[PDB]
């Protein structure tokens, strides 16, 4: 599972006590800023977050009596906690290092400012609690967009792929390709690394791009942006992002590639806000 | 229908009376030099036509004596006559001035030679009294060529024409094609204003050439001079005129776009006067 | 037949005597050194075949007595032998030049080093007893291989050798091919000197790619090392040697000139030792 150390490791955060329990487990991407608890108020909810104690808190804390104070930094460090962090290079206060080691709550300082480091934290934690799966179909990038070819077996989805590599464009996967939904609508996609760089063509066997047509003719992972279903306003759905669909018929007298060429450069544009199925849906009334 | 306005109008004439005129028909191409008439012959045959007053006639005519002359500019005025037009930067005889006025006959100086001038006007005539009608296939440009594609639905028209584009060659039409005849075995086609710039795709849908590959790839009008009929020394007609024509069939392991490349380099090559298909025949004996 | 005359001619080899024997037949490849004949020691083997006198020959001849070296050089000059070359200009005995007019032997004079005259000479004699055939399919020089097109009529050879020629790869012959097997596994292709530089697609006719794209798409001849067989580690035999094959399915979604020219690079990448068929069954393990 997912543990403080990860998080430590991922963005080389200055631990300074607790390290006994980089062993604890993050289950959720949700952050807590624990203002409320500074005042004395604990719950439940919320405490087997990421603690982040930024000027808010600690300005508030550094005005308590010693007294009243008293066992509140204790009380934050509760068993379930994965990780205090001190942001804005904030001085962490002698009784919180203490709790820490008592504890063993992880306790790390940062300089950054709260809310950007609670974004940065967060982005890392969506990525590595994402949800993924497998798909059948070849992933290229064509001008910058990442297309997803699928298709029944024979169609042509590698033959189509290899002339889109000729013409330029990149391959990310053959084949199978891994999908990551690190965010929300947000899929990347990469070839397992067992076949990485490589196409696989009837006739001609298994072939390496890299070592045919260079660096330029791959591309290690690209987020999905574009489904060209290949058979003989729709969308494709992967995990719970839907992404744009165009289905092409296959048949002599036409280039495939091409087709799909153009269809990632009308998505672009169809991006910028240009659509030309309205432009004429208007020039006709 | 065509009147004398639209011919002033086309080339900024200068009309120095007759204005009431301007409302009459001009009924074909054909140009009259009223030599015979200074004579004092007239006749129904071209007083229809637009009438040219250049040296020859008016050298006669001013060597005529006053008695003689009466009446011949009027009678040259006739109801019918749909403009007279003094060529070679003459002055017109001040009896024509008057006529024209008097029968409301468009009056017009030039200061052009009289055989270039009637060129000129002829070619815009026949222009203008084009036949015209509308066929089904698409126009591009390859080469300089003009090029029809034809071909049963499906067969892949457009999407061989987009091919091309990506190629460099250019658009005129898709679907529709306007033709006009406007000389002999003269055809001109045009997109409808309606598709202007426009390409239908299955799978794809409406897509506009020129907002995704810039004006390079589109041209309004375009001369057709070969066919090429898509299929699963021939010529296609079109109105009066006959164009050469290519049957090519439609099966996998060709490229139907470089086909057409070399079919209209090809007819380059025959418009210089060689032929390959000759140049075979007499190596052969 | 092969006859010295063809030899003295290749070479413009210098003669010294014997002209009268230029019609003597070359019957095979082998080349002879004549040492222990020098030594008195004749025997039938070889006797048909090009001799060549070099310092090991000359340098032994020369130490002999003149009665014991007394008709040697005339014993050599056999009825069968085609030629003597006395090689490394050395000076050829005045017997020898004797026997040959003599004899009407072909002697000839050579400033080459004897074994390097050797090759030289078996090679352009390899060259010309070369076994010979024709074969149909469609012959094309891709990224400097030579690859022999076949697959049953209509299946789109031409078509798409036209592609590869519109790509930048040359044309040696289409339809028919001529091969010559000049050496071990040797294939040299080329077109009937009637066909020279045409190209025929139904639809179009029968073109000269030479007129139409340059002399940078045509070849003259090119040694075979690929064939591509087009079909609705396999080999094909011409002759006595083996090349390279891969069968190719057809059908729409794909460019089958694409895949020719990746199987041209992949072969070159193979002939460099890389095969990545292995490299991934490797990675496998």
């Amino acid at each position: 599972m997912l543990t403080t150390k990860s998080l430590v490791e991922r963005f080389e955060l200055e631990m300074i006590a607790g390290e006994a329990g980089l062993n604890k487990q993050i289950k959720n991407t949700d952050i807590s800023r624990p203002g409320l608890e500074m005042a004395g108020y604990f719950s439940h909810y919320a405490s087997d977050r990421i603690q982040l104690l930024g000027t808010t808190e600690l300005s508030f804390y550094n005005l308590l009596p010693d007294e009243e104070r008293k066992g509140r930094m204790r009380k934050l460090c509760r068993p379930e906690t994965p990780a205090i962090i001190v942001t804005r290079d904030l001085e962490p206060p002698e009784e919180l290092i203490e709790a820490a080691k008592e504890h063993e709550t992880p306790l790390i300082t940062s300089k950054i400012a709260t809310t950007q480091l609670m974004s940065r934290l967060t982005t890392f934690l969506e990525h590595e609690l994402a949800r993924t799966t497998s798909l059948h179909g070849v992933l290229v990038d064509v001008y910058g967009v990442g297309v997803l070819i699928t298709g029944d077996s024979g169609i042509g989805k590698s033959e189509t792929a290899l002339e889109l590599i000729k013409r330029g464009h990149r391959l990310v996967a053959d084949d199978n390709v891994e999908i990551r939904e690190i965010s929300k609508d947000e899929l990347i996609g990469r070839a397992p690394k067992l076949i990485e760089h490589l196409l696989e063509i009837r006739g001609l066997g298994i072939i390496n791009v890299m070592t045919l047509f260079g660096a330029g003719s791959i591309l290690t992972e690209k987020r999905l942006r574009l489904n060209i279903h290949l058979e003989n306003e729709e969308t494709l759905r992967i995990l719970d992002t839907e992404i744009t669909k165009k289905t092409i018929p296959v048949r002599p007298g036409r280039n495939v590639a091409v087709i799909i060429e153009v269809a990632a450069m009308n998505y672009r544009l169809n991006i910028m806000g240009i659509n030309t199925a309205e432009e004429f849906n208007d020039r006709l009334n």
